[PDB]
């Protein structure tokens, strides 16, 4: 091989890559290669053909391959808001769309009016954010959860919609919030697993410092359309990468939350520890 | 395990800053790795002490105080941290309204105190309950008056250039005491002969972040316990990190349980300590 092929689920966690497609970092002779994939199960089958080295999913997915015996670790997160509330004023019909039933964003909105003490009725008619922005902006749906872009775009059109909450914390004392994105790794990738972080942080750094620099490169590459994202876009994104060590009690959290409400979405049981690469 | 390291419990907060340096340079003493777990809630701290599985914990005075009285054996070391809320305003001031988290508990009761000393009128409104909701519904636009603790009050203001602060709470007179003792540090009966280590141990790691904010910060970020950007060394100035022992801190300790225990017994444990709380 003489490539790095990274698989980056399509989303927002492609900001925190962005730079690696604008400049590809170069590690032991090989260029990391980052190619967006449009599903998980697009993204989790390339890791069972190994015909990806490293590939950014949800963490819920990343979970649930470990327990089935697929050979990836954990190498952490680096995105931290993925999912806000959004109300129009004023509110008409009342329910709240979620995309994704079943899955993180469905359990994470149906935590927080829990720990809340709101009790909106789901409605599951749009099962994505895409159809969900359209809902909104066709005059169906007046309060819903998104992430970006699609966050940014319902913002942008509808300039009567509103963010009413960050949905990306356990508590108000965690700042840090969930770790709903996982970068995981093969064991070919162990030798490597330093050298990405070095290079994935200050990728990272890039998006948040660089933003307007990040957006335009994204969409040179066609990543985004031309003016989906701002910069406020990417400040709610959260963009910054924890290594699973560093991170694993917002990594262990996040899934016993999940277990809680769908024990079966992390495959049954909480990841053991070779999950996580060990210090050394 | 009690031949082997000391447990330290920290609630997850900004008393974390002064304990900061032992992420990566946990002191030894007597031999003992210092072992430092932060916690997410103060329940959860007090369950810890209460089930003797923490050797040393940081947690609310009211906390601290109510075990005490329910005849926990722990006592106070002293307090590590100074800062109180502050009290923010947008210019224009469209509204007069202060918006205030925590009904009927001490960032209420601190800001009542406050507004009384100071013979200010302004009307409370309490639509954000927690300083999450606040910070929040200041970015809205909805809030032009509020009190903020850390980290909320830096979130707060970084996201805006028209917020300002405009009090101190602490600040009522030319000769201001370094104010309310508001964490305790607090410890089990074979911690005794380890009181003193630890306490100029604690003082080095206090006088750490101080002296060196921007490393401080960056070692939280790095080991998830603060969002990346949420700290500035503005933060950790106004956090007031220092820490004071209980004897010396006793009319800051007892004039904030003698605030809260007027209006609200049950917070205290419906007495305020006897003397064996503060050792001499």
């Amino acid at each position: 091989d003489t490539v790095i092929k990274v698989s980056v689920l399509r989303g927002p966690s492609v900001i925190a890559f962005a730079d690696w497609l604008e400049n590809p970092p170069i590690i032991d002779n090989k260029k990391v290669q980052v190619k967006v994939v449009d599903s998980p199960d697009l993204a989790q089958a390339l890791l069972i053909k190994q015909e990806t080295d490293i590939a950014v999913l949800p963490m819920i997915n990343a979970a649930n391959l470990y327990n089935k015996g697929i050979k990836i670790k954990l190498a952490g997160c680096p995105i931290w808001g993925t999912l806000y509330l959004v109300e129009k004023t004023p509110l008409k019909e009342p329910a709240l769309y979620v995309f994704g039933n079943g899955t993180t964003p469905d359990i994470l909105t149906r935590y927080y009016l829990g720990r809340q003490r709101l009790d909106y009725p789901l409605n599951y008619a749009f099962n994505t954010a895409g159809e969900i922005t359209q809902g909104i902006l066709a005059g169906k749906v007046n309060r819903a959860v998104l992430g970006e872009p699609f966050l940014s775009i319902a913002l942008r059109k509808d300039s009567s919609l509103r963010i009413t909450a960050d949905l990306n914390h356990l508590t108000d004392n965690d700042t840090l919030g969930f770790a709903q994105t996982a970068v995981v790794y093969t064991p070919t990738m162990e030798k490597y697993r330093i050298a990405f972080e070095d290079a994935l942080r200050a990728s990272c750094q890039k998006a948040v410092r660089y933003p307007k620099e990040t957006i335009h490169s994204l969409e040179e590459h066609g990543i985004f359309a031309q003016g989906a994202l701002t910069p406020k876009s990417i400040e709610r994104c959260k963009i910054y990468y924890l290594s699973a060590i560093e991170a694993k009690d917002a990594v262990m959290g996040f899934l016993r939350l999940i277990e809680q409400y769908e024990p079966k979405a992390v495959g049954g049981r909480l990841p053991d520890a070779g999950f996580i690469p060990e210090k050394q």
